[PDB]
């Protein structure tokens, strides 16, 4: 089997993108976060506290599929500071014409101010290694390790837009989606992450700098965070850029033209255009723009956001031993 998903930004800034899900019998379509960087499929419920609920909801009990995982709870929280927690029930899911069925669809007895006050998405669906998964006593797989068995090929695909459309595959690699050729490199799962090695970077049409770049493909980071030295070599070609202690990272006139950045994927590069690092302006009207491109200093793990995997084609390959692949579109 297969799966195709459109993708869809939530807001004018990319801030992160959603993608219909359909859970339990009759399906309820609910808009989720794919997030390759967790592995909870949770979401909006009946039984979240009706004063944190603004999104659409899963009913279980509306669900003849639906059932209780006896004695399992969850609880979870995010780099952002968000969180929620609740129970586990047991669903049919479908992604794109692809059914799962016994999925773990945790439900949310509580969610934090960042998921009401975001109207737009009505849970996450992880899609980094089960071994994070938040429930207890036993963890459950996510989305993809359940569809392994069915897929014909244990592979997905993200192709995220630039304020536009995309798609999320499952179980093939659609040759028209990318240029040139697919480069894959290693993959550690040591973290649970989908955690690779860049061979390093340049600076719009400067040198390449071979220096290892351990980081994180996340679906659900907006932005890219680079160490620090590489991302202050980056705003150095940006002349009104600086960083702002009160605004939170690099800032710089929204009239600049910034350069590309470049990340080396093995022998291979992906180039991030000079507009993708444009984030937008600080407040509607502003003169200042802030920065797609940020230090990792202050999270303390460097992380291939949005902003660097809408510039790929991107192969999350979940054989046993797992590959990330990259190709230019």
């Amino acid at each position: 089997s297969t799966g195709s998903a459109t993708t869809t930004p939530i807001d004018s800034l990319d801030d992160a993108y959603i993608t219909p899900v359909q859970i339990g019998t009759p399906a309820q379509t609910l808009n989720l976060d794919f997030d390759t960087g967790s592995s909870d499929l949770w979401v909006f419920s009946s039984e979240t506290t009706a004063s944190e609920v603004x999104q659409t909801i899963y009913t279980p009990s509306k669900s003849t599929t639906a059932k209780l995982l006896s004695g399992a709870t969850w609880s979870i929280s995010y780099g952002d500071g968000s969180s929620s927690s609740g129970d586990v029930y047991t669903d049919t899911v479908s992604v794109g014409g692809l059914t799962v069925t016994g999925q773990a669809v945790e439900s949310a007895k509580k969610v934090s101010s960042s998921f009401t006050e975001d109207s737009t998405i009505d849970g996450l669906l992880g899609l980094a290694f089960s071994t994070l998964n938040t429930v207890s006593p036993t963890q459950q797989k996510t989305f993809f390790d359940n569809a392994k068995a069915s897929l014909d090929s244990p592979v997905f695909t993200a192709d995220l837009g630039y304020h536009a459309p995309g798609t999320y595959n499952f179980g093939f690699i659609d040759t028209t989606a990318y240029t040139g050729s697919i480069t894959y490199t290693a993959v550690s799962t040591k973290q649970g992450f989908w955690e690779w090695t860049s061979t390093g970077y340049a600076v719009g049409s400067g040198t390449f700098k071979s220096t290892s770049i351990d980081g994180i493909a996340d679906t659900g980071t907006t932005l890219l965070y680079l160490p620090a030295t590489v991302v202050s070599a980056y705003w150095a070609q940006v002349s009104g850029a600086k960083s702002s202690s009160s605004v939170g990272g690099y800032v710089f006139p929204c009239s600049a033209t910034l350069p590309s950045f470049t990340f080396g994927v093995g022998s291979a590069r992906i180039v991030i255009p000079g507009d993708y690092i444009d984030f937008g302006p600080i407040s509607t009207g502003s003169s200042s723009c802030f920065g797609g491109i940020q230090s990792s200093a202050g999270i303390g793990i460097n992380i291939f956001g949005d902003v660097a995997l809408k510039a790929a084609f991107v192969v999350f390959n979940g054989a046993t031993t797992p590959t990330l692949g990259f190709a230019s579109k």
